[PDB]
DNA sequence: ATTATGACGCT
DNA sequence: AGCGTCATA
């Protein structure tokens, strides 16, 4: 037992913005605040597609992926903000810029890994050691954790309100703590949670945006923790909380297991919950899911994961894409060339801003298309050199690499019609 | 006809 | 390199 690594060496947090694109629009338009509200892209087809939903609107059953016309059936007073359109397409610049606001604040506390437009991991291990340094063995007051939930508590041997339950759990947690031990993982997580309160307070003070967070010993548990008490709260998932938590946790809830692999774990092993994985040897799991996945599952079901928080605050690709669904599919050369130019002009604008802001240049242009009839997201993916930030050159180059995908006899018709265009700049070098 | 992204793994 | 998988607003 004394040699079995417990995966408690790190303190890792995940901070995720609440209903992020909705909050961006609510900051801008005070009339949308504290309302059932959603963000929609486009409009003509079924009212547009919903991509973010306020918690008030969720109460009516409104979700992402829903057509606005259908959401209005559940929630007639639903308010809608539209994604900007530029050069004929949805343009997400407002939300990318709001993201940078939050990421730059988080970066003041620790090096971050940008994991999406609205969330980042933080390795707080070093910051926790120094805060423990300056605490002088002083206990942690509940006042320092005003929005923190301790997963699994309260428990054991009155009160039916939810804030009261949070405090009860927190009280039990702090009561059990050993603040005398600067190496105690539970104490380290608790100090991590104090820092994340500070981080989240700073984000809200300086941007107007609320967020949730999870604190644990690794990225997967931090991510899971974060969702447990959204919105506007943070959750601490201790190592000790994992057996109960995982005993009823569907496998698909764990990050990376929400797709085909997770379904195969369930199918092959005849299990449902994360905790049930503990009954298989590492070699058994490797036999079914491969060396890497098998080792990962073996540790993960015990609450252990080693994936580091990467020091990367900026995306490593900048891309532009557009679907051409139904009968809007591009069937002529002039059409294909027009849209490549629109994408290329947005790409140039974003690339040029990126070079000025971030002292780097992209060196490879990736061009991707989908053809009508193909089930795959992408039908074809080709790269070429990106030597100049020039939209006409990039669009001309993109057309050159896709030129013979056209099985048309004639020059000017495009067959089979294109249902997606994608331009992506990659392979950055310092500049 | 959810769309527009973005990262990582396989071979 | 090109494809697949998984993820997130
Ligand atoms: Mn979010
Ligand atoms: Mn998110
Ligand atoms: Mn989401």
């Amino acid at each position: 037992g004394p040699h079995m690594a417990t995966g408690q060496d790190r303190v890792v947090a995940l901070v995720d913005m609440d209903c992020f694109f909705v909050q961006v629009e609510q900051r801008q338009n005070p009339h949308l605040r504290n309302k059932p509200c959603a963000v929609v892209q486009y409009k003509s087809w079924k009212g547009g597609g919903i991509i973010a939903v306020s918690y008030e609107a969720r109460a009516f059953g409104v979700t992402r992926s829903m057509w606005a016309d259908d959401a209005k059936k559940l929630c007639p007073d639903l308010l809608l903000a539209q994604v900007r359109e530029s050069r004929g397409k949805a343009n997400l610049t407002k939300y990318r810029e709001a993201s940078v606001e939050v990421m730059e604040i988080m970066s003041r506390f620790a090096v971050i890994e940008r994991a999406s437009i609205d969330e980042a991991y933080v390795d707080l291990t070093s910051a926790v050691q120094e805060r423990l340094q300056k605490l002088q063995g002083q206990p942690i007051s509940a006042d320092l954790l005003p929005s923190t939930y301790i997963e699994g508590l309260p428990q054991g041997p009155e009160t039916v309100q939810k804030e009261g339950m949070r405090k009860q759990g927190l009280f039990q947690w702090l009561d059990s703590l050993q603040i005398d031990n600067l190496t105690s993982p539970d104490l380290q997580l608790t100090v991590g949670a104090v820092i994340v309160e500070e981080m989240r307070a700073a984000i809200e003070r300086e941007t107007g945006f609320q967020c949730s967070a999870g604190i644990s010993h690794n990225k997967v548990l931090a991510k899971l923790a974060c969702g447990l008490n959204k919105p506007n709260r943070q959750t601490l998932v201790s190592h000790g909380s994992v057996p109960q938590l995982f005993s009823q946790m569907p496998i698909r809830k764990i990050r990376s297991l929400g797709g085909k692999l997770g379904a195969s774990v369930i199918e092959i092993l005849g299990i449902e919950y994360m905790g049930e994985l503990t009954q298989f040897t590492e070699s058994q799991l490797q036999s079914h899911f491969g060396e890497k996945n098998g080792s990962w599952l073996y540790a993960m079901c015990r609450g252990i994961e080693h994936d580091p928080v990467k020091p990367r605050q900026l995306p490593k690709t900048i891309g532009c894409s557009k679907n051409f669904p139904g009968k809007t599919a591009l069937a002529t050369r002039e059409q294909v060339q027009w849209w490549l130019l629109q994408l290329a002009q947005e790409l140039e604008e974003r690339l040029t801003k990126d070079r000025n802001d971030n002292d780097r240049v992209a060196t490879q242009l990736v061009v991707s298309i989908r053809v009508q009839g193909d089930k795959r997201l992408s039908s074809l993916r080709r790269c070429c050199a990106l030597t100049r930030y020039d939209a006409h050159k990039m669009s001309h180059d993109a057309f050159t690499v896709i030129k013979n995908c056209n099985t048309s006899g004639i020059q000017t018709e495009w067959s089979p019609p294109l249902t997606m265009l994608f331009l992506c700049a990659t392979k950055f070098s310092a500049s």
